[PDB]
């Protein structure tokens, strides 16, 4: 039946990365005073600004690369285990670009989240601020959503819709759904350390 | 289901043993908003494709079957040159060893190949000579995902080609290959952009 997942605060955070690390520092922004977590790790596969920004705050940054283990699975394995090491109550995938594989999720499933700058399920996939543009939506926005097997497809959290405007394009577009996405990742992950999280069927309420 | 993610923008490989004229296609390409750079060159001889990846300043790494005391050991070491590379794309673009099940297990979903006829037709090293003497009037290229052996992985793209009458191997060859190149050229850029699934023997970008 349903999933429980308990309250956390004060949380401790792992975030996932492997791009830009602006939802890293958007977190890294917020967690402070009574807000009801802290960045204890990120995790990387490469080298990036991610990295970058968590050593540049002292947080500690441990790196597991697809070319250092001998498959998918095995990368899977590892870095779930480099992940518990920190004991997280709760992981953002912030521009991470690996699948979090049947291990990890066997272990995190239900503490796990990621933001889309669509309204989920409409506009999945890597071009959904272009598409929604293109299929001339007048309201699109932004989710937070857990982690599942899929991409995109996880049981959803929050969600808060933005408008679009005549002759917006993408980056226009983009820039005001990304506002935000930032404001509801970082609401999310306080109220996820509040109250926890319960799931029915795909439904999950705080 | 077999799910790869998006990787622009995406470190390829590509792996030659011949003309290099797809490579050349992806070197060309591969600049600007395309969606990927190619960082390195594996090949398993001397060849002309080896001489284009050091005219374009990409290094060239050199695995030679006579060099590796079995084909096992040869598999392993190709895919050792290739991961150094941290790829997120491997490119057979004239390849002409069967890429063994160690290399498959590290890059399964991530390499792909163009053949010059429309899959599952004429299959094999002479796909454009079968395809003649069998007489058909359409034949195509093909990009599909390498697996296991001979065996055809998941189709990418395909896109039709006719046969001429009087064409001899050669004529057809270099019309394949003109749509080849676009083809390739066209799904390196939305498997970087978009990553596949894989629902049967379907792959969908
Ligand atoms: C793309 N294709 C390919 C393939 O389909 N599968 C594997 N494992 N490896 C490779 N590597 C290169 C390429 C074709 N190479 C060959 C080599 C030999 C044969 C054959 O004996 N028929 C067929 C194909
Ligand atoms: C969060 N999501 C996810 C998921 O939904 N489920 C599993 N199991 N694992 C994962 N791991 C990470 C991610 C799936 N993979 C990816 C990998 C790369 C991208 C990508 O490059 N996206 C572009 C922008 C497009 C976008 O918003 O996704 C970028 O900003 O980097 C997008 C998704
Ligand atoms: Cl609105
Ligand atoms: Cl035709
Ligand atoms: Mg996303």
């Amino acid at each position: 039946e349903p999933l429980r997942v308990p309250p956390s605060a004060p949380a401790r955070l792992v975030v996932l990365a492997s791009g830009t690390g602006s939802l890293l520092r958007s977190l890294l922004d917020a967690a402070v005073g009574d807000y009801p977590a802290r960045v204890v790790a990120v995790g990387v596969d490469r080298e990036c600004r991610a990295a970058e920004i968590a050593a540049e705050a002292s947080v500690p940054v441990f790196t597991v690369r697809l070319a250092d283990h001998p498959s998918r699975d095995a990368w899977d394995v590892a870095i779930t285990a480099a992940t518990a090491a920190h004991e997280p109550d709760l992981v953002v995938s912030a521009g991470f670009m690996r699948i979090l594989g049947p291990q990890f999720l066997s272990r995190f499933y239900g503490r796990t989240l990621n933001t889309h700058p669509a309204l989920l399920p409409a506009f999945p996939g890597t071009h959904g601020v272009a598409d929604a543009l293109a299929y001339g939506v007048k309201v699109t926005g932004a989710t937070v959503h857990l982690v599942d097997a899929g991409t995109d497809t996880g049981p959803i959290l929050a969600q808060q819709p933005v408008p679009v405007l005549d002759g917006d394009d993408e980056e226009t577009l983009h820039e005001r759904i990304k506002v935000t996405e930032r404001r509801l990742l970082v609401a999310a992950v306080a109220a996820l350390a509040t109250h926890g999280v319960t799931v029915v069927g795909r439904t999950a309420t705080m």
